[PDB]
């Protein structure tokens, strides 16, 4: 009805890492019901990045998210209003993001805005320096709580000189309008940077997410 079998969307952020402010602007599309989406992101200002594009990759669309008939999609039913979700990534190393996102729905097309604060990545760590290559497949565990619906997952980030660089995230989503909370279910996650220029001022991402019942 409200979401289309085939939807675009828009984005900007507005964002800030150890000190290097930054705006990047971007634009998607995908098959919400099918939990495929691609996006093509370019950084507008503060370019280019002194740091690791993939703490900012998984910032850039919950509505394009495939769920069993059986598994409310609370974030689908939000719509056409829309909901809001804030993140917080706890990086092994000391770091930390923070994330505030609104997602609104304007001419059949979504809009996404995001204010993304990064700050304590040590100087020499992964993320400064640069030595992350796109995260692994993740499963989100998704649960009710407070009148919204939580996910928590443990992003493990490829390291070029082999091994992993982990981050415990815990995001909440909430609905501008009461809408029907699911039970507790697991948001399966693949995400790939498929494109990006020398300096990443221009990228390009996949994201293919899907819920169940299990792992």
């Amino acid at each position: 009805a409200i979401i289309k079998e085939f939807m675009r969307f828009k984005v900007h952020m507005e964002g800030s890492v150890n000190g290097h402010e930054f705006e990047i602007e971007g634009e998607g599309e995908g098959r919400p019901y099918e939990g495929t989406q691609t996006a093509k992101l370019k950084v507008t200002k503060g370019g280019p990045l002194p740091f690791a594009w993939d703490i900012l990759s998984l910032q850039f669309s919950k509505a394009y998210v495939k769920h069993p008939a059986d598994i409310p999609d609370y974030l689908k039913l939000s719509f056409p209003e829309g909901f809001k979700w804030e993140r917080v990534m706890n990086f092994e190393d000391g770091g930390v993001v923070t994330v505030t996102q609104d997602s609104s729905l304007q001419d059949g097309e979504f809009i996404y805005k995001v204010k993304l604060h990064g700050t304590n990545f040590p100087s020499d760590g992964p993320v400064m320096q640069k030595k992350t290559m796109g995260s692994e497949a993740s499963s989100e565990r998704m649960y009710p709580e407070d009148g919204a619906l939580k996910g928590e997952v443990k992003v493990r980030f490829k390291l070029k000189d082999g091994g992993h660089y982990v981050a415990e995230v815990k995001t909440t989503y909430k609905a501008k309008k009461p809408v029907q909370l699911p039970g507790a279910y697991y948001a399966n996650i693949k995400m790939d940077i498929t494109s990006h220029n020398e300096d990443y001022t221009i990228v390009e991402q996949y994201e293919r997410c899907e819920g169940r019942h299990s792992t």
